């Protein structure tokens, strides 16, 4: 996971992802806090 930039668009440090809403990006990251 590498910080990004400060960037409106909803983006995931974690893997990469980029997203409009928040809802969307929520759940998408509770899947990366699985094994933890
Ligand atoms: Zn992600």
């Amino acid at each position: 996971g590498s910080s990004g930039s400060s960037g409106k668009t909803h983006l995931c440090d974690m893997c990469g992802k980029k997203f409009k809403s928040k809802g969307t990006l929520k759940s998408h990251k509770l899947l990366h806090t699985a094994d933890g």
